[PDB]
């Protein structure tokens, strides 16, 4: 019933000339998965973290559980489920669960992230032997654990320690994100959060512009890479590559995201294209849009990447607001967007929703510079602290997942939740956006390079 999207085929509209462009609108019914949502606390046990990902007819959830008052320290297994998603006659899907298991050992599974290829599912974790609410700042950690899942049972088990892995920075703490891995060529490639010495700061991201009260935007740019009082850890992006030989030997390998590329460390996760992938951040920190990199390899370069300003993050919610600039404020909640099309320029994904100041969440279909079409939705959640988008197709349709981490008004208790709804893909002569005051308008481009908008009168 489930497959994964194909992206050329949800965008090839080159059959129809006159109506050359795709094109996406959101379908107006939310779906719930109740199989796959519960309470973060639940009789003396937490599940916190979650992660999840697809594959062919499966998926693969986890969450890290602890014990008793549910400090770090209090964590005592990684709970992982492989179900199908599957259609049982209602008008979304459905999961059904078909094994789970509960990985644990002497040292901590710190932080754990999840892949599917095929049938197969895969998970990745950060071993220490301490694990403490510092752990994710300063370490330590030990090394990898990589468990191989199939529907019948576990199949296999792979570590490496530590100082077997090549790395191209000094690491000091290594946390993956909450979004997926990804399989490619015979690896598993996995987005992190490193704390990192001793970097190249040149060409670091920051604005050229006058900001307030600010002399050295470069100085402040570099310094909001920090969240400790030690002067020489900056928490960065990292991409986490594994392999498992033949002879099964698993190597591995962490690569900063340079500070010329991207900024503080922010969730995120790993999307499949057509002939690579694409690394998806939804930054903590005062650049406060929607970033996508991607592999490019007619460029030199390895990753090319795109801002979305018409994109976001929550940031708002809880700093000011103004001129982009470098300031300390940063916030932690996330939204992690999934693309539409082969290149990311058309992406889908969900705001997050704090308490206050009429904040709403909302299902966004984006480009780079301009809002496709939004929905707002999840009005049952008083605040909605993370969300991760993925697509997929189901009964020969594109649908997509969310799941979220928030607050139900109804009852106060926090959950982790997946919720599923339709997307509408179409072909058209011009594509319509939405302006800020939610008037829908196009462009009516010309041969001499100009572009002038027009309303659409529905
Ligand atoms: C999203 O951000 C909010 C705001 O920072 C976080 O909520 C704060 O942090 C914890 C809640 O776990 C409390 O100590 C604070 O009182 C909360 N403030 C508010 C206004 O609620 C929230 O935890 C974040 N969620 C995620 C998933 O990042
Ligand atoms: C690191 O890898 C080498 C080569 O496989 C192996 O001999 C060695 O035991 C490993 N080190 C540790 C600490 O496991
Ligand atoms: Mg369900």
């Amino acid at each position: 019933d489930m497959r994964p999207l194909n992206l050329a085929e949800l965008n090839d509209c080159s059959r129809y000339p006159q109506t050359p462009n795709p094109t996406f609108a959101i379908s107006p019914d939310i779906h719930p998965m109740p199989e796959l949502t519960e309470p973060i606390q639940l009789k003396n046990h937490c599940a916190v973290f979650p992660t999840v990902a697809l594959g062919e007819s499966i998926y693969v959830y986890s969450h890290q559980i602890r014990k008793t008052p549910c400090k770090s320290e209090d964590t005592t297994h990684q709970r992982v489920s492989l179900g199908r998603i599957v259609d049982r006659g209602f008008s979304g899907p459905r999961a059904s669960p078909l094994s789970t298991w509960d990985l644990q050992e002497t040292e901590f599974l710190s932080s754990c992230s999840v892949a599917a290829s095929g049938e197969i599912g895969w998970v990745l974790c950060v071993t220490t032997d301490k694990f403490t609410r510092d752990t994710v700042y300063a370490g330590p950690y030990t090394g990898l654990k990589l468990y191989k899942l199939s529907i019948r049972g576990q199949k296999e088990e792979y570590s490496i320690t530590a100082n077997n892995i090549t790395t191209d920075a000094v690491i000091i703490a290594l946390t993956l994100t909450r979004g997926s891995g990804v399989p490619k060529n015979n690896k598993l490639i996995f987005l992190g959060l490193a704390a990192v010495r001793d970097v190249d700061t040149t060409g670091v991201l920051c604005p050229t512009w006058k900001c307030d009260n600010i002399n050295n935007n470069v100085g402040s740019c570099v310094h909001s890479y920090r969240l400790t009082a030690d002067m020489n850890n900056y928490f960065m992006n990292v991409v986490v590559a594994v392999d498992v030989t033949p002879t099964g030997k698993m190597t591995a390998s962490v690569s900063l995201l340079p500070m010329s590329e991207s900024y503080i460390g922010s969730e995120g996760g790993v999307i499949d294209k057509p002939g690579g992938y694409g690394l998806m951040i939804s930054n903590k920190g005062w650049f406060a849009r929607i970033r996508y990199g991607q592999t490019d390899r007619a460029s030199p370069q390895r990753y090319e990447w795109t801002d979305y300003m018409s994109f976001e993050t929550p940031y708002y919610l809880y700093c000011s607001g103004g001129r982009i600039c470098p300031v300390s404020c940063k916030t932690w909640n996330f939204t992690v967007p999934t693309i539409l099309n082969p290149s990311g320029s058309i992406i889908i994904g969900v705001k997050a929703k704090s308490k206050t100041g009429n904040s709403a969440s909302m299902i966004t279909i984006n480009t780079p510079d301009e809002v496709i079409d939004q929905y707002e939705v999840f009005n049952d959640y008083q605040s909605i602290g993370s969300t991760i988008t993925k697509c997929f197709s189901y009964k020969r349709q594109p649908w997509c997942l969310v799941l979220l981490e928030g607050v139900l008004k109804s009852t106060g208790v926090t959950e982790t939740s997946i919720q599923t709804f339709k997307i509408f893909r179409s072909c058209v002569k011009h594509r319509t956006y939405l302006d800020s005051l939610g008037t829908r308008f196009y462009y009516t481009v010309s041969d001499n390079g100009n572009k002038t908008k027009q309303t659409y009168i529905p």
